[PDB]
């Protein structure tokens, strides 16, 4: 409900994870990312892309910041603020539109994120091991992580 845990050995189960959580997805979430670079934020990503329904590759969007994608059951409004020293760009509208935000790199802009989101921690185990912590910072987060665990 608050906090959730798995590891992974390979970017097919960290995939994995991701499409079973956007089955859960609202209009309006909005879900962090944290991790090195290579961790494998954007490998989640796709994953969670491949469960809205997106057909169409969903690449890191480092060098844009924003990339959007409408063709699956939600807007997905895809984010790395890594670059972001370097962009105004008005992320408020997605964070409080009608899709799903996820953002990497988040806590780089901390203070313009919504108070409540759902966080994602994506930690190296070794080599092609990972270990992914979900904290659901909000009702609505609970709620998410309460139906995941639940069908997980
Ligand atoms: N268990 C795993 N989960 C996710 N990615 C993995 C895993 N094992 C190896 N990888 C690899 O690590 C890289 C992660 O890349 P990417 O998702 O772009 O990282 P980030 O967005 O966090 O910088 C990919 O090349 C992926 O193939
Ligand atoms: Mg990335």
């Amino acid at each position: 409900m608050k906090q959730l845990k798995w590891r992974t050995v390979n970017p097919e189960e960290t995939k994995a994870i991701a499409k079973l959580t956007a089955a859960f997805a609202k209009p309006g979430d909005v879900l962090t990312l944290e991790g090195d670079l290579g961790a494998g934020k954007t490998t989640f990503t796709k994953g969670f892309a491949e469960g809205l329904g997106i057909t169409r590759i969903v690449n890191s969007p480092t060098f844009t910041i924003i990339k959007e994608y409408n063709d699956g059951v939600l807007p997905l409004y895809h984010m790395d603020v890594y670059r972001m020293e370097d962009e105004d760009l008005g992320l408020d509208e997605y964070f409080h539109g009608q899709g799903v935000c996820l953002v990497e790199w988040a806590h780089l802009i901390e203070e313009q994120l919504p108070q409540e989101r759902l966080q994602i921690v994506i930690k190296r185990a070794g080599d092609d091991e990972r270990e992914i912590t979900f904290t659901a910072v909000g009702n609505r987060y609970e709620m998410l992580c309460e139906e995941l665990s639940r069908h997980d």
